[PDB]
């Protein structure tokens, strides 16, 4: 909520304020953190092939 | 008409902006003009009616 009478300030004022919330900073967080880990099942079902 | 919701700030945005009116001066001025001649004329009648 915005204290004025010009149309569209809501909006412009709100997108300034969040550029991005953040539930879905900390969401992209949790998809970036754990990738590096599948890697490693990437050498186990390579060894045990070659086993 | 003033751009804002806050309610009161018209009364008191219009009243800084015209303490006084121009047409409740210029009353003010045609009347303090034409008192010393309606002074001056009153003074005469009293004192030829006192010859």
């Amino acid at each position: 909520r915005c204290n004025t009478q010009q149309p569209g300030c809501e909006n412009v004022c709100y997108d300034k304020s969040f550029p991005i919330s953040h539930v879905r900073f900390w969401v992209l967080q949790i998809i970036f953190v754990s990738v590096p880990t599948l890697l490693y099942l990437a050498h186990v079902f390579y060894v045990m092939r070659k086993e």
